[PDB]
């Protein structure tokens, strides 16, 4: 009641200012406990009383930040599992309850393990004396190297996304595993392209194309390595896939401030100046070449099914 | 007279039978040694007339091996030389046969040093831990990778032209200079070419279009290197350097006996088997990047400027 409207009023806020929780995991782990919390301190009837509770306390975290698709398509999962289970008692207050209950438990026992199982399918991957390109900040990609590097030697170009130089975090915790990293800024790219064997990025948000937004300027990193044909993989989990159409709704970048592109003490020409930053970008499906879940390696021309197994038709509109 | 024709006959009888001799360098400068004798050991009371003995003479010779394209081409070098000076004096016996003396003199002159030319620009075009491919066996790009790993330590991927296997003599030749060498066969040259980052190439014969003739099987390198985007590099002379037409004549690949392909001891089924063995293929001039020659580098889109300041339109028949 007061701490559930409270909690929820917290989370709205959080998404509505910042980035909040740091880690996409952490989000979705209080996504499930959000989730968790809502369905055990309430009363219902039927399921389709829930089934619009969630959708109408779904609508608010999708208005709070359009650009984080992550509680909106674990909010469309959780609405999927319980309508399997309605769907499995329908041809039921308390068992069905605990149903959802042993199904969400399960989520997160499957959550825990994304990146582990990441890591542990690493190794086919991966070979000696490696040249290999990253964009951007992601524990995916980094555990994939940490972990492609206990058994064989290679090398990564660490590529800074910068509107704000959050690649060089990357860069340092990947030279304190010793992966003999080099780094460059986005203006090189093209220019290095020419010895890049493999792309190896990660991506925010998977759509039903098979298409990805990621940290900006990786679409001119899938021009580049569609021009020289090396492959491209992108290490992404199970739960930044989204039924969300490129074209169908708008917002799809996240502009925040011009102050990190162009700074306030840069004097009167900033009157008649227009600086947009995006932070991210839209990558077309026909750019890539492999998806690595935890389940295992996926083609963007197979995206459509993992689509089928996860959503359901009548819920993209959300 | 007597051994003038004797030598044009064993000269021809050699381009006839096999490849005599095996250096084309040597050939060229045989082929002046010839040209010199043939006009320092004759009379004629017009240039023309000259012209007209020096065309007779040539047609056998290029009817004689069709393939080898070096000594009708330096015959047409040496038919624009002898009409330079008859227009030179134009604007006449003794002193145009000293300057065509002199002249074919000063060819030998630049003839010898074009391989020391090409090693000399050969440092501009390697850098260090570099892969290199390589197509069947050419003096100028193995002086070429030998004089590139004096300063800089890099890789050479010697893949074989496989009618017959003379890149293992490269291979050799290149391992004992010590550039870290790799053999492997035709059918793995795609499968590599995702490593690779330049392609260092010889040819036969540069035709009027910029396209070359070359050992076969690089046509299939041109078109890999096409697809992954990088640059080819074309380690040739300017004696190889001809205004043949691609499609303009026929008899372009040379055919040899199909035993190097198919042994005699196969059996039975040699009956109904048609085997073709083509030891020189067709690359287009857009698969090409660059040409390396003694007097600079130049694109595939500047041949005919060569062809014009070496060759008279007048004698692309010959
Ligand atoms: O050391 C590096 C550093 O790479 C970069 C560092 C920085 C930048 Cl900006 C770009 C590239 N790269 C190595 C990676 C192995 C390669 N190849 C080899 O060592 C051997 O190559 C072969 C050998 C055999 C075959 Cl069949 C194919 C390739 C040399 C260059």
């Amino acid at each position: 009641g007061s701490e559930l409207s409270e909690r929820i009023e917290s989370f709205v806020e959080t998404l509505k200012r910042g980035g909040g929780p740091r880690s996409s995991e952490e989000m979705a782990r209080e996504t499930l406990g959000l989730l968790r919390q809502i369905i055990t301190d309430h009363r219902w009837s039927n399921a389709g009383e829930l089934m619009e509770l969630i959708r109408r306390e779904g609508r608010r975290m999708t208005a709070a930040q359009p650009s984080e698709t992550t509680v909106g398509n674990m909010v469309r999962r959780v609405l999927k599992i319980i309508r399997e289970e309605y769907g499995r008692l329908h041809g039921h207050y308390a068992q069905l309850q605990s149903n959802i209950i042993e199904a969400i438990n399960e989520l997160l026992v499957e959550l825990e393990g994304t990146m582990e199982n990441i890591a542990a399918q690493a190794l086919e991957h991966i070979h000696s004396n490696e040249v290999i390109m990253t964009i951007g900040f992601s524990r995916t990609v980094e555990a994939f190297l940490k972990e492609a590097a206990r058994k064989r030697k290679f090398h990564v170009i660490v590529a800074e996304c910068a509107p704000f130089c959050q690649g060089h975090e990357m860069a340092v915790n990947l030279s304190k595993a010793g992966i003999e990293t080099t780094v460059m800024t986005d203006a090189a790219i093209f220019a290095v392209m020419s010895r890049v064997n493999k792309v190896i990025i990660g991506t925010k948000t998977i759509l039903a194309n098979g298409a990805l937004r990621a940290v900006t300027g990786t679409h001119t990193l899938a021009l580049a390595a569609k021009h020289h044909s090396t492959p491209l993989i992108v290490c992404a989990p199970m739960f930044k896939l989204s039924p969300q159409f490129p074209n169908e709704e708008d917002s799809f970048h996240k502009f925040v401030a011009p102050e990190e592109v162009l700074p306030f003490t840069e004097g009167d020409i900033l009157e008649k100046v227009s600086v947009h930053c995006p932070v991210f970008d839209y990558v077309p499906p026909e750019l890539i070449t492999l998806f690595i879940s935890n389940i295992g390696g996926n083609a963007p021309s197979y995206i459509y099914r993992l689509m089928s197994e996860l959503y359901h038709p009548d819920d993209h509109v959300l």
